């Protein structure tokens, strides 16, 4: 069969780029496949598989539609008569795609694969699940299911979940400069200081378990960007002051803030580097940005949350479920509501993690615990597998 | 003594407005009280009391500073000489006046009345607290004493409280047009559509009660102004498909949303009508929106935060504590970190509450427990008490 992804560009350095990079040669040794790439950052990275870089295409036309090239794809599917359009993004997006090949000439059929991040999404874009065209969804997590269902749909739902990988670099703590820190237990969250990271949590925590253990050899690492929403350092300072602590401004120096860009090899370095890799966040997808450190066998303390909590445990993991649920509307266009931890239980499971022992057990459970997760080989098979059931 | 206080002018309508018409007066009788009265919306309250309208006379300058008249404030205390200046309002109005005032002749022992509505605000404006200026800090409750004191506070701190009137109308549901409601138990909660307020919570309860309680003769009364980021209806409609229960859009009737703007009378009609008062915001400074209804003998629903919790017992109302904690400095200048219920406790007082007999026990408790709460005349003679102490 002919298959069109609109989805990330080969080159593009996200979560979707890596993703369309696993998947698409994968497909391409079934079926032919041909891809609608977008947000292109430079050169592709096959060699044989036919991918279009939109975002080029929508510069030469003169337009600006934030590397999307929402104008061409009509065209781009009337001209290669594709048996399957498989269209994968978060809601707002795909809401986007099809209205866009609304005035398409072309009758083909539509396969959703769907980013969700939070429940009870936005009423008003629930409309893409029983669209027409569509004609099976796919989605990241179990989790999921019910919320797709709930959205009105009626066609085969299929779950893709995704494989992780990450190179085990050997003497890391020296190489990532962190040689004073030897001593060290380290605590690593690597996600982004964004509202859903709840790195606000991550820090207040942080602060409350120093005040609590102020000469723990403890450090917490984590990430931020020039005027994020949430200073941490000034966090973290309040609620040391508060808890009437000594040497207020020594443990605050305990958080350490990377301020600088990744380049994808020193992510990798820290993940080998520390000795706990936290993720606290609100809502995910698939559970990305810790699952990355229990193939080195790492320990992980989760909020369990969407994908996350379906991906992870017969309690390889440490999980934190949600203690209370707020309305992220006003976040983004796409909103939902959330569960936010309580900070008191990631204090308590960073004292779980100072004992080495503890840290030695989880860390060899999620090691075996990942061995069975299913490899993009696994993965890709189960779509091209879905794609026949759907044709014929 | 001379007093000039900087806050709300009498022809306001809010909070702040509130208490300057009850304490100018008041204080009027012991000493000669001359207000700088900021935001004014028309005429002067009173007949004999000197109240400078600040904002006509920044329009007269030809200035925009929002009302607040910056820079009129330290000309009009060099002339009138006070022997001590309050200054009401958040921290960082404070902190303008503080620094407008610091090119002023007149030496003048200037006391702050505070209003706090959360923990651990910016240490960047802690400075007010122990400002050489500052003889005496004001503040609302109890709670905000050891912050206060946090912040480095080396001076008196007193407790100035705040006294709730609401009148008592009779046939107030036909009075306010509830009267297509008289089987109903009716929940209002009367707080502005913010984010500190939390009227997700609010709706997300009330959907997730009617899932589970389909036939409860029960309504949830709540407001909203024209462009709020939390869309009640949308948030309600969206949790009461994911509960799976029938009929949805007359279940989503039982939330009604008042978006008409208040009459002062229409407002304790409010109060006078319902059948149970809620708040489950995030933080509060005294216990206002629900205090209301105490003075009625309505049982009360209310988040154990802030000053709500400090007013009142928990044997008279139904309380309910915080289950996470998150930072609030995204919303704000001023920032710190609020406690947020979790929707199932909330969902758990609905349900207590559709019992009549405890509704009748609980109404009955507030309004005998309110009976011996300070007096407008108790709290303007202990602000004198303060001064006196303070001027020798």
């Amino acid at each position: 069969m002919k298959l069109i992804i609109v989805g990330a560009h080969s080159s593009v350095p996200s979560g979707y780029g890596r993703v369309m990079r696993a998947i698409v040669p994968r497909i391409s040794k079934a079926h032919e496949v041909i891809v609608f790439g977008i947000h292109a950052f430079g050169r592709s990275v096959h060699a044989n598989i036919e991918e279009f870089d939109a975002q080029t295409a929508e510069h030469v036309r003169g337009l600006n539609e934030q590397g999307f090239y929402y104008s061409g794809l009509s065209e781009f599917i009337d001209v290669h008569k594709p048996d399957i359009v498989m269209i994968y993004n978060d809601p707002i997006v795909i809401g986007n795609y099809l209205l866009a090949m609304g005035k398409c000439s072309h009758r083909t059929k539509i396969v959703l694969y769907v980013d969700l991040v939070s429940k009870n999404i936005r009423e008003n874009l629930w409309w893409i699940f029983s669209h027409p065209k569509v004609v099976g969804v796919m989605a990241m997590s179990k989790c999921w299911i019910s919320d797709i269902c709930n959205y009105g749909c009626k066609v085969p739902i299929n779950i893709v979940s995704h494989f992780v990988d990450t190179k085990t670099i050997y003497d890391a703590r020296k190489l990532v400069g962190l040689s004073e820190y030897n001593d060290d237990v380290l605590f690593l969250n690597m996600n982004r200081n964004t509202a859903r990271k709840r790195l606000d949590i991550y820090v207040l925590a942080a602060a409350r378990f120093i005040s609590k253990y102020p000469d723990a050899k403890v450090r917490f690492l984590c990430n931020s960007h020039h005027e994020s929403k949430f200073d941490l350092h000034s966090i973290a300072l309040r609620e040391l002051v508060a808890s009437g602590v000594d040497n207020v401004f020594t443990h605050l120096n305990k958080i350490m803030i990377n301020r600088t860009v990744l380049t994808d090899e020193r992510v990798d370095m820290m993940y080998n580097a520390c000795d706990v890799i936290v993720n606290c966040s609100s809502g995910e997808g698939f559970g990305l940005c810790s699952a990355e450190g229990a193939v080195l066998g790492k320990p992980l303390i989760i909020s369990a949350v969407g994908g996350a909590d379906d991906y992870f445990s017969g309690d390889c993991v440490y999980k934190i479920k949600p203690s209370a649920w707020i309305s992220v509307d006003d976040r983004d266009g796409i909103g939902g509501i959330e569960g936010i931890i309580d900070v008191d239980d990631l204090v308590e499971a960073f004292t779980f993690f100072k004992d080495e022992k503890n840290r030695k057990e989880y860390g060899k459970r999620v090691q075996d615990f990942v061995k069975t997760k299913p490899t993009w080989d696994d993965i890709s098979s189960d779509i091209i597998d879905f794609f026949n059931s759907l044709l014929r």
